[PDB]
Parts: structure tokens; sequence; C-alpha cells
């Protein structure tokens, strides 16, 4: 079947700062919560930490040449918090500010539009010692990060993300202790996910005083769950499940409320949301799109013991990737008409990759399962675009393999490889397959 | 996630007559449109057919044996309606009746229940030549050969299914012309699937008035399909492919009509079903239960120029197995929800498997993706069951590897591999993961 | 280097009912705490179980001539006690009997001296439901088991063993729940413990009074621990480690008493022995021998978190076997030298081995790491009876690849390889290995 | 297990200027034993020598980057004695310091601190032409050498070693005539013995009258033994091996005398050590810290044949390196702790690594084996200081793979493979394990 794509539909790929770039004590950098993190035991698998990382830090030319030859159109990175602001401290570091200056101007002599992501989890230590997201000095400690970057890269960038995946931010990392700066303690989760949300209106607020050039938004990791009976509680189960991820930061940002289910979820709990007189306003400014950032697809049941969603995911059978996960393309089309409950809003698949580990051999990486992969989600996109949902483009999680968090550099997800051994760049088949889906700007399945 | 099975749940394997027996001339053996149609140039890849076969006619005690060590329950298989009555003319072949006799007896000495499938495609071709079920005369035909088995193997017997995929029966057999006789003419198949409607209610009767010990069902074929889109056409284009599969026969016997769209999508094509005074109330007669056979799902839109239905399936990328079709096992789930709308009638999966080519290697046949597959699927089935619905038994579709019609020999379905050049038989590795599912009562799904 | 065995030494090989026999429902047959075990879901990997297993119950005149073809002068095998009293309820079941008797006297007639196992984990599901072991009355049912068999086979065995490994069926099925039944109380795993001791001192008494031919002992599984520092406390960590295992059990029976500390140790846990006036006594009868089972070494250190007993083993970075222990020889000597402290008695090596998963390719098993474990571990037996202690023989662990408990039949441990699909033995390189060197009585090391 | 080091901790490589320098006959170098030892028929494996080996004389700017990125603190290299005076006459020639120079001021730019070892086997052939080390003028020759290098390289050398394993100097070389000079003599083996003490004592005297920045010491290549049997002879039979190896070097520098037993069982053997007044002060000459050279240990027993220590050594059946030695990693820390005997002396793991002959295949060196035997012994480091003992670094045995001695090079040990057809290096599989390692500064075992 032939699937063609809108004449503007935005191509291109995506990466993280701390993910990739390494010098990690170079140039007044200052380290921040992932540096302490990954360099504690116990962390990350074998000790694996973001020092050196694909050391794009350095190969920014290379990397920008290889995105080039692939025809993509725009290129969605992270900003470095501690190389601009060493302490969250207000003191720049023009060094910092300098290297984004080298990548932006090589993407925009390429034509290729940045896609600039300010907050991918690289909170600067500084600001941790005295609560990190916990202490709403963090908020103002943000917004001048923010206003910085708007005030530094007027014009040069047209496409912003204030935060990257407000869920792992505030639960993943506080909740469940998985990422950075890993405490287990709802309250504090709550109160680093609302101050967020706060960190993100003001932001977006300032964005719009200044009259910074371009387009806002912010960027959740949406998730779908299906229920696994027929039953009321699974049903509320997977409702959970799915509004912590994406309708706990986006009605307060769309509607001006948090989803009252949850509230009282949380409120059973005795955790209670910090909200202060204006904030709900803040959060409530108005933002031109949303990055919706997925993977996969669950069915859940209700279970007393699972967690605190008390929610249960059933090993279905389906085959995974490597790193773990079911493949079923069908929730990101699911999810797209699930969000349409805030209106037809732009949306960007700013993630979508999988995590498949086959490494260079006779020279290259035949690493088909991930062209499958990328292949059934293009087709839901196409599927949704049909439908009349505004999806404006699509970002192939990661140009490169890279430091993929608490699994260390054993997680590929690259469409390139990376020896990390010499840094050498070797373009995995997928890069070939999708190189040709975005130059014809259609796709086509076939047995 | 572990997933436990009722204490009486049915497991069982499946067969049918042309696919295994082979001896196609033996014991009087009268010819079937299936062995005109295989014996016919550019009917069955490579010219295959089936004489010989599994040669099961002469190897049955093996085949028992090994379903024995499975730790099965009952097996389904078909009885070859030309060994019984070479020309349906009435005259009895008392050597076809015993070869079902050393069959079924050495199966309840096995303490294995026979699961009886009356029709499964190998109508006489004495038949056919006066018109074969587009003929009346064929349902009173049919009516005698069942009674014959009624009477001859009464209390050996106690599961019957009158007809196996009647929608393969008559459309694809005498609409698209893909199985026997071969036609492609509309209004021959709806005379015939309306003949065989009326053939299983008689011989319901029948059954019904002999006192026969046991219960009495039909089989269908069931599809599943789910709008690309959410247009109305899409979603009626879906509606068609679904009800002609279930519908267009269940209807008839469950609430006493045929689905009227379709009756009018018909009409519109210049095609009537040829209902005389009765035929409905007699088709309306009161089984049992009813025989579900699925092996995939699709995505389909409204397309004019896709075939009779107007349905075209689109190709979404998904995994296929090596004869072509994409699994997606919540079709299974989604299809018996749907089938409530008839009650929570008694339900037994007849039919379910995956056409994997793995062969004999080291000993042994390493048919991974086939374990996948049944995995998969018996989860969706376990999920019905826990939803309340009457899920009574599944059963694997083919003990063994064997005719599979128009894609002759190449395409093996079995969980015993035979080598046609032997007929030696070699037990597949989803053998040896079934007999442990199905010794043990309940699955386990793993990393 | 050349080790020269003495001349009687007695060399074998070792099983156990419930790993090997199958025919779980035969001829009688009651279920056993293990039969409940295996099929409950979640107790063992794959839902494996005993039943059929090698099927030894019916091809023991294969694996006989097998082990007579290795030349090896003993068999250590088990009674399954519910084969005998399905419901250890003294209702004896002579076909039961009927099995050991064709084992045992084909065991004779091949000049191999069976060496019985009474009790080797299958206490009779009936007896567990009021208590099994927990209540004294199973004291009294193991006593006419144990005397049932000396008057069956007075004169036909020489070597009697009442229990195999009191640490496991005490703590490690009732106080960490890995085996059956499958409890997790401190308590009732003492209570366990010294009802086995009581019921092996009567035992003993029997043998005794009766005027049973041969020698009869226990066989605990001893443990090595050494300490990660020079610390006091990581010496009491491994004092524990090494005491709870062996002198729990053997202290009672060679001088009269439980360990003091640990016993201690369990009174600040709230658990106390419940010893009975009289207890001591009948614990403390004399026994000819011991059977030591040893595996393997470790390093621990105190840790107030690791387990009940706050001893926590260091992962040293030697490499391991396929079931994940370590391989470090020295263990052996250095026990067998700590075991000196109840005098110079006479044992038997009755258990070692190694899991080694290797399977069969080009008509051979080249477990060569197999081979490498055993040398080692004889070595460190010719060492310790140069030393002058009485080790009088040597039994391999396993003949035959079986139902390793909790792990299922995915962890090898045979010396012939057997293929559960069609119960086809293929005896392992080790095997000839072995053959060679008991045949030779010495052994020799080489680069 | 995680395993984690002190601070300051300081992670090295080591090699030997004639295992790795080549360029034998450049800038007026001089002959050394070695040089002579080696282009003697018979002597050595091949026929293999010194002339060019990983021609490091003219790589070393190559081998130092090499070093750099692997993230170690300091290096261990020899000076070619013969470089710095070719004939040890007294003529210096500098284009030999000159070569020194460049290679430590490149180790001090790359903040890499020497670690230099000025004796390491390459005696001037002038000097052993009249009687070399047992020619007391050899004495007063090396001090000139050893001054020599105090006074050229003071504050750019702050760790020195006088001598790089004594027993192999004296009884490998001069009783076995393994080592160049190759003979087997007892008292000329003890004289060369006596002579490297005294001669160490009087460089260590220049060193501290000079006034020469930095720590001095000696590291001498420990041997350890466990009795197979316990008695007294066994155990007198591993006193003598571990004693000869370190307490005949170690006893006379720390407490001014030769262990009494062994000068008694020399005497038995007609040998006595060359004392003469003022001597054993010299000897006895305070020192820094010693070097200790590690990599097996042994099952000894006494033999009155096996050689003139009347020790044999078991094969125990343990698996060896391919150079042929057991791995036992225990025996670091039991020798690290007997060395205490001396107090808790400041000690430097100089010497500890793994023949591993694994080749360059698909690009890489999978050498496994080297890094579990590197984890093993790293455990053993970390357990000594544990224990409170002072051990301050640890240096992998050979960031290349060199010149082994009479195997020549078909004994690989580095960590970084060389084509000698090439020089090319090709970093193995260890280095970039052990990069992780020292840049963590922890270590963990995993199953
Ligand atoms: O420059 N300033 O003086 C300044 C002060 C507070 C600012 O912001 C304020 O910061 C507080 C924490 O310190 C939060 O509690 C308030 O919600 C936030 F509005 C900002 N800003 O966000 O632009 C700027
Ligand atoms: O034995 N008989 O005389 C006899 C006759 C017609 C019989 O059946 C009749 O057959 C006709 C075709 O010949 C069909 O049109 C009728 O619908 C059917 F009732 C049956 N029967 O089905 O049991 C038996
Ligand atoms: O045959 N009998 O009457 C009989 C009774 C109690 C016997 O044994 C007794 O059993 C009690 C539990 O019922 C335990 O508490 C006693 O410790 C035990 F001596 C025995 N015996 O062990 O030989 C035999
Ligand atoms: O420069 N010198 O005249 C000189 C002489 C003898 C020297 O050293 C002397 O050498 C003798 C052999 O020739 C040895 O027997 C003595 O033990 C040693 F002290 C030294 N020195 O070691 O520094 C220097
Ligand atoms: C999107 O998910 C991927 C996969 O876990 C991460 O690597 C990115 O940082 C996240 F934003
Ligand atoms: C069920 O489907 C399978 C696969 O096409 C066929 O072989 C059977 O005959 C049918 F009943
Ligand atoms: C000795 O240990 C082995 C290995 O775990 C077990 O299989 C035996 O049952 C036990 F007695
Ligand atoms: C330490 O031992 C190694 C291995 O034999 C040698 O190559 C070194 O020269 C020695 F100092």
């Amino acid at each position: 079947t032939i699937f063609q794509f809108p004449q503007d539909f935005m191509w291109g790929t995506a990466t993280a700062a701390y993910q990739i770039e390494g010098a990690y004590q170079e140039d007044g950098r200052g380290l921040s919560i992932w540096d302490t993190f990954a360099h504690t035991p116990g962390k990350v698998f074998n000790g694996d930490n973001g020092n050196v990382a694909c050391d794009s830090y350095h190969r920014y030319e290379e990397d920008i040449r290889l995105m080039k030859e692939l025809g993509i159109r725009t290129y969605r990175f992270s900003v470095s918090w501690p190389r601009i602001f060493p302490n969250g401290d207000g003191e720049v570091n023009q060094e910092g500010l300098d290297y984004y200056h080298r990548v932006v101007d090589l993407l925009n002599d390429n034509g290729i539009e940045p896609f600039c992501t300010l907050y991918h989890w690289d909170l600067p230590q500084a600001l941790q010692d005295a609560g990190g997201w916990g202490n709403r000095r963090t908020i103002q400690a943000f917004v001048q990060f923010a206003e910085t970057m708007f005030r530094e890269f007027h014009g040069k960038i047209q496409h912003w993300l204030t935060f990257n995946e407000p869920w792992c931010i505030a639960f993943l990392s506080n909740m469940l202790g998985v990422h950075a700066p890993g405490l287990t303690n709802l309250q504090t989760a709550i109160d680093v996910g609302h101050h967020l949300l706060v960190a993100h209106g003001l932001s977006v607020r300032r964005f719009r005083e200044l009259g910074t050039s371009g387009q806002i938004g912010i960027a959740p990791n949406v998730s779908w769950a299906v229920p696994y009976s027929t039953s009321e509680e699974d049903k509320a189960a997977c409702a959970r499940t799915i509004s912590l991820h994406s309708d706990w930061f986006l009605q307060p940002i769309y509607q001006g409320s948090y989803p009252q289910f949850l509230v009282d979820w949380f409120a059973e709990q005795g955790a209670t949301v910090p909200i202060q007189d204006g904030d709900m306003d803040i959060i409530g400014e108005p933002i031109d799109m949303i990055g919706i950032n997925y993977y996969s697809m669950s069915v859940n049941r209700f279970n007393p013991e699972a967690g605190f969603l008390q929610s249960e995911e059933i090993n279905m059978g389906l085959p995974v990737t490597d790193i773990g996960w079911p493949v079923e393309s069908r929730g990101l089309y699911e999810v797209l008409h699930y969000l349409q409950k805030y209106g037809n809003i732009d949306i960007y698949i700013t993630e979508n990759g999988a995590c498949i580990n086959d490494e260079v051999v006779n020279g290259k990486v035949q690493d088909d399962r991930r062209i499958s992969y990328m292949q059934q989600h293009l087709v839901q996109v196409h599927r949704a675009i049909h439908d009349g949902l505004h999806v404006k483009g699509y970002m192939a999680w990661s140009l490169l393999d890279n430091f993929e968090w608490a699994e260390g550099y054993n997680m590929r997800f690259g469409m390139i490889h990376v020896d990390f051994r010499t840094q050498v760049r070797t373009p995995k088949q997928s890069y070939y397959w999708y190189r040709n889906v975005v130059g014809n700007n259609w796709l086509e399945t076939r047995r």
C-alpha cells in the first residue's frame, strides 16, 4: 500500500544533550543531576555515564553532514542547562552559548530547521542541592535559562519545546527513583510536576513578551493502555495510566485544572498539589503546539499491589524490541485521537523509535526490525493525518546510538551506529531506508 | 504473566479428510470436487493434489499415538463424503464407514473425544455434475450422508459439526473461484450458501429426531476488519467484510433472517437469495454450539474497485506468517465479543494456527514463531473466558503439515512435521510447548 | 600429577526418586508435596514437573546397564515414600515395593551395591495436609515407612541414609520457601528440622533392634564460607552459614545438643526448638557414617539485611557453572577437615557434580567443563584421604540429566544426556572420562 | 557486588625496556646479557629476540596517547642500562638519556606519573664479561647508573624502583638457567642475590644524600604456596618456596638478616652468602614502599627430587592461562597479609596480568578471560584495602603484547594487541573494560 504524506510534512531526527555531547567537564560546563546519578554505583548499568558519550560536542559537524545527506528538514536537540549556567546561578557561560551557536549556524547553513528542547533532564546539580524542582526558586532559574536562550538565538530557532516528558522528570525520577535524582516520594514527584508546569507557563509568557520568533510548546511522552477485561476497575486502571502521562500535564495547560480523579487518587495517599494563587493562570498560557513521544502500548488490569497506580501491565506475548517493549503501533493512532479532547491542536511526533542492538557486520548494520518498526508507526501517522488530525511532523528518536540513561550504552536506538571504542559512525540500513522515505515524501508497505 | 484455564477446558488438534488421508482411489472412494480441482492444471501450486497427502488413511495409528502423548482431550477430523457415498448416490460404501470406525474406536480407546466435521469441502464430483450445492437435490443427499453418520456412530461421537467455513464453500469457491469447484458467479455463490444452510438445518432436525447422543453445531470461519479512517464508508466496508463471513450464516440460524444490508448490497448487483417457503424455519433449527475459525485480522477502507464487497485491506506493515497473513491476536478477542449479539453461546475455537515453514534441522523443527503465534492467541482466549464468555475449547489447526488446498504442500501448518518424501513424522518444538501447556492447563508469557 | 585412590574406594553415581522416575500416578502412587508444588503456577520454572521425568520407573533396566558399563560399584537412589504408603497412612502398596525389588535385584545381579536414601523430599501430601514434619505424628509415620523398607529389603541393601539434606528440607523449604511445601516461617522450619532429627534417631534405633544388615547414616548438604574481612563479625556470619547446614543437625546427633550460638540467634528472632523430654537422647542414636553433599564454597561478610542469617555472599568474580554456582574445590577439603570435630568418622561424598547444559552435537556431548569440575573435586578427595581422613567413596551427582527441582529440566547435571522429547540416553564425554577413572582407580591431571 | 576503591588509588600499566623498545643497536645502545641470551640458539622460543620488539623506541608517542585515553594515572617502565652506559663503563651516552627525557616529558605533559624501574634485567654485557652481579665491581657500576638517573630526572620522576624481581635475576637466571645469563650454579645465584641487595641499599643511600624528589623502593615477585597435606614437611616445603621469593630479599632490607632456615638449607648444599662487614647495614637502608608482582598461587608438597628446594607443585586441575599458570586470586590476598610481618608498609601491585593469546577478529580482541582474570585479582586488592592494608595502586602487567623473555612473542600479556608484522596497535576488549574501571574508580562483578 502507498502512503503519501502532506507536501509540508516535517521529517526529522532527535537527540538529547547529555546522551550525545560528552565533554562533560569542558569549557566550564557545570555538573547536572545526571552526571551525579551516573557517577553513583548501582544507578546506571555497567557504571556507564555521559562523559564522552558520542562526543558530539566535538563531532557535530560530522553528525550534521550525516543528517544533511539524510534529506531531513529538522533536527531536534536539547540544550545542556549547565553549559549555559554552570550553577543555574545567573552567571552566564559564553563558551556554552558559543557551542550551540556553532551547531545552530551549521544547521541553518544546511537548510535544517533547529527544533530546540530547552529542558531534557540535565538540571544543574547546584540547583538540586537546594531542592531542585522541589524548590520554587528553581522555577525562576529555568525562566532565566529559557529567556537567555530566547534572547541569544532569536531568529535562528523557530521551534521551541520547554520540557521533554514531564512524567519522567517528575514521577519516574522522584517517585519510582529510576532516573536522576532518583527519589521515591509521591509528594516530591507531585511538587516537581507542578513546578515544571509553572516554569513552563512563565517561560512561554516571556517568549511572548520578548517577541521571540517561532512557535513554542511542550513535549510529553504519551502512554496508552487498554483494559484486559470489560470491568469498570480495569477501565479505571487504564485511565490512570494514560492520564498521569499526558492529562496531568495537558489538562492544566489547556483547560486550567488537574484531572480531578487522580487528584482524589493521590489525596487518598496523602499527597496534594502545592497550588498557589495565580499558578493555574500561569500554566494556562497559550501554546502553539505540543510534541508527542510514543514508543509502546499496553494491556492493563486493576491490581491493588501494582505500584502507586494499581495498574498491572499484562504480558500478552507480543514480540518486543531489545529493550523489552512490545510493538503495537495502533497505540499511536489511538492516543492521537484521544488527545483531540484538547481540540485539533498542532502535534509533532517528537519521539518514536526502537531499541534494536544490531551491530556492524560486513560493513553494514542490517537493522530490519528498526525499519519494520518505523514503517508500522509512520502508517499510523498517515492514518491520523488522513482523519484530519494536524500531525505536522515526525522525528525518529535518535540520529545516533547513545547513552540510554539507566541502560547505559547497551541499548541502541540510533539510525546511525556509533562504535564507542572509536566514535566511528556507520549509517544503519534503516538510515538509507529513511533517507528514501523522507526524500520521496511517501511510504510503501510490501509483502 | 500466568494464564490459568478452566478445569474442563477442552484442548485439541484439527485436520481435514482430503488434506491428510491420501488413498484417494482406495476401497471404493469416489472422486470429490477437490480431486477434480487439484487434478486440473493451474488450480493448485505445483500441481500438488490430495493423492497420498499424509497417507493418514494408513498411518492413523501413529498419528493417534502422537496426539495421545500430546495430552490432548479431543481430535477434530472430517469425514470424506465420497468414501461413504462414492456418488452421493445413496449406495453406501461399508469399507468407507469401516475406516472411520477404526479411527474413532482408537480415539475412544485412547480417551480422546472425537469432534466430527461432516462437511469439509469434499463434495462428491457426481453431485457437482448435476449442479453441486447449486442444486437443491444436493441438500437431500447431504442429509442422507449426515443421517448415515449419526446412525452408524451413535454414542461413539459426542461432538458434531455440519459444515466447516460456509463462506469458503460458497464465496471463496463460487464467487472468487479460488477453491473447488472454482466458479466466479455471485448468484451461484449465494445459492450455494443458502442451500448449505437448509442442508444444515435439516441435518440438525434429523439429529434431534433420531435421538443421537452428543451436541451439534456449525463452524464458520470468522473475519474481523477495523476501519482505516473514522469515515462512515470505511465503517460500512468493514461491516460487509465481517458480516459476510459470520452474520450471513449465523443470523439466519440464530435470528431467522439474512443481514438486510448485504441482501440489499447483493440486490444492487442483481443477485437474490433463492428462499423457498419453510427454508428460514428449517435453518432456524436450534444448535448446541458453534465452532469459530480464526487466523487473522485486517484494517480496511472503502474502495469501489476492491472486489464485490468494495472493501480494501490495507497493508499496515505488520509482520506476516509464511503464507502472508499478519498476526494480530486482538482480532480473536474482538470477534468473540462481537458474536455475543447471538447471546453467550457455547463457542469452540475449532481452528487457529499459523503457516510457518521451518524444516527439520539437527533432528528438530525450531518453529518458535508458531509457539509465539499460539501463545498470543491463547491469551485472547483466556481473556474472553475471563470476560465471562463461554469459550469451551481450543483446537490447534493441524496436528500435521498437510495439503493446504490451492497452496499445495508448500504451506506448513502442523505442530508435527511431515516429510512428504518418506511420510516420516517429526514433532516440532511447538508440539512439546503445546504438550506442556495442555498438560498444565495454564500458560505463561515470559520476556 | 597422579592421584591413586585406596583399593576399596567406592565409586558411584546418584539420583533421586522424584527427579527421575516419572509415572507419578502409576501403580497406586500417591501424591507428594513436590507433585503439589510443581503443579502450582509460579513454583517451578516453565511449569515443569516430575510427571514422566526420565521415566526411570519404566526404563531402569537401561539405566542400570549404562551404570554397569561405567564400572561403578554403587548406585545411590531414593525411595518414593508415596509409592510405598500413598497416604503415609499405614496401608502398604505392594506394587510400590515391587518396583524397588526389581531395581534392587537388578543392581545386585550386576554387582552394584544399592545405597538407599529413604527420604529425598517427597513427603506424601496426605501427611502435609495435617502439618507435614511440623506435626510430630509425621515422625511416627516415617519410622513406619523406614521399618517397612528395612524388613522388606533386609540383606539386599547394605547402605542406608535416612535423610538427604536436612537443611533444604527444613530451611530452604519452610523458611525461604524455595522448595516444597514452600513456606516462609522460621519457627516452622526449626520445628521441621527438629522432627526430622527425632524421626532419624528412631529409625536408626529400629534398624538396630530389627538386626537389619548393613550400615546406616544421614546425608547433610555441607556449606562452606570464608570471611571477606578479618573482622569478628564477618567471621561470625560465616560460622552461622556453615553451622546451620551441618552443625545444626550433626551436633545433636554426635554431641547431644544444638549449637548454642544460633539457638541464641534464633531466640532473638523469637524462635525456639520444640525439644521434648527424651528427644535429644533419641537423636543421639549412634550412626555408622554420614553422607556429605558438596557443590560450592563462598566468601561472606556480615550484613544486617542479608537474610535471616545476616550473611552476605560476595561475588568474587570466579567463573560459575550454568546454574550460577562458583567452582572452588578447596571448599570440599576445608569442610572435610572441619567435620573432624566429630571425630574421624566414615564419610561418603554422596553428592558432587555440576550443572553444565551442553547438548548433543555430532552424536556426542562435549561437556569438558563437567570433567574439569569433577577432576578438581576428586583431587581434594584424594587430598583428604592422604591426610588420613576416612572418606570411603564418591558418588557423581546424577547418572542422568533430570528434574532439577525449582529449575525444572533446564539445569542439566547428568553424566548421561537425556532428551526429554524422546527419553533417549546419550552418555556424555564426562561419562567416558569417569569410566576410565573408576576403572583405573586413579586420576591424572594434565596441562 | 560493587567494589569501590580509595579516592587516591593509583591505576596504571607496566612494561619493561627490552620487552618493548626495540632499536637494539640504535643511538649507541650497548648489548645487554639479554641481547646475548636471545641471540643464542636454543635459549628463546623460535629464536625470537628483542631486536625491534614493539619498536616503542620510535612509537612511544602512540603508546602514551593510548594509555592516556585509558584514563590511567601512572606508567611503569624500565630504563635500558646499556642505553645510558653502553659498557657500564662510566662513559655516559647522552642520546640514551635523551630518549627517556622524551618519554618522561610526554608522560608528565599528559598528567601521567612516571614509575621508573631502574633495573629490569638488561645488565650490560660488558659487565657480565667480568662476572656480572657475581663481581662486586658491578655494585659500584649500578650505583653510578642509578645516580646518573637521579641527577638527570630529578623532579620529573617521583616513583623509583631499584630492582624488578630479585628472585628471577638471581635464582631463575643463575641457578635454573632459564633467563640470562643462563647459569646453573647455586653459589653464583646467591652471590648475585646478595650483590643486588648491596647495590640496592647504596642506591637508596645516594638517593637520600642527593635529595632527589619522590619515593624509592624495590619490587620483588611474590610467591605463594599452600601445603597439599597437613604434614610438617609439606609445610616446610611451602615455607621455602614462599621465602626464597620475598623473605630472602625483604628480611635483609627490613630486619637486617637473611631468613635463617634457607641459610641453613643452602649451607647443606655447600653454599654460603658472601657477606662482608657493613653489607647488612647497607642493605637495611630505609625504603618508602615496595612493589609486589603476583600472577599465581600453588599447592606444594615435600619431594626430595623436586629441585633445589625439594618442593613439588601439584597440578590440582585448575584451569590455566595460555602460558600454563593456574588462576587462583586468593593468593594475592594471602600474601599481602603474609607481608605484614614487615609492618603495614606501602605496597603497590606493580605486576599482575595474564597470558591470553586471543588475536584480532572482526576488528577486535575478545579477551574475556583477561577481563575475568583482572576482575578476580582487583577484588582481592579491594579486599586487602578493606582489611586496612596500605595497597596504594595497581599496574596491569603490560600495556602491550611484547617479548615475553624465553617464550618470545608467542605469549601475549597486553591489554593492547600488537601485530608484530606491522606494529599496528589494536586495543583489546580488556582495555575498554579497564578504562571504565579506572575511570569510575570502582568495580562490579555480575553473573
Ligand atoms: O528577575 N526576577 O526578579 C524574577 C523574580 C521572580 C520570578 O518568578 C517567580 O519566581 C518564584 C520563585 O523564586 C516563583 O514562586 C514564582 O511563581 C515566579 F513567578 C521571575 N521570573 O520567573 O521571570 C523573575
Ligand atoms: O428420503 N426422502 O424421500 C427425502 C426427500 C426429501 C428430503 O428433503 C428435501 O429435499 C429437497 C431436494 O430434493 C429440498 O428442496 C427440500 O428442502 C428438502 F426438505 C429428505 N430429507 O432431507 O431428509 C428426504
Ligand atoms: O506403632 N506405634 O504404636 C508407634 C507409636 C508411636 C511411635 O513413635 C512416637 O510417635 C510420636 C508421634 O505420634 C512422637 O511424638 C514420638 O517422639 C515417637 F516416639 C512409634 N515409632 O516411632 O516407632 C510407633
Ligand atoms: O666513585 N667511587 O669511587 C665509588 C667507589 C666505590 C663505591 O662502592 C663500593 O663498590 C665496591 C665495588 O667496587 C663494593 O664492594 C662496595 O660495597 C661499594 F660500597 C661507590 N658507590 O657505590 O657509590 C663509588
Ligand atoms: C524518549 O525516550 C527515549 C527512549 O527511552 C529516551 O532516550 C529519550 O531521552 C526520551 F526523551
Ligand atoms: C481453516 O483454515 C486452514 C488454513 O487455510 C485450512 O487448511 C482449513 O482447511 C480451514 F478449515
Ligand atoms: C543435591 O543437590 C542437587 C543439585 O541441586 C539436587 O538435584 C539434589 O536433589 C540434592 F540432593
Ligand atoms: C613480571 O612477569 C612478567 C610475566 O612473566 C614478565 O614479562 C615481566 O618481565 C616480569 F617483571
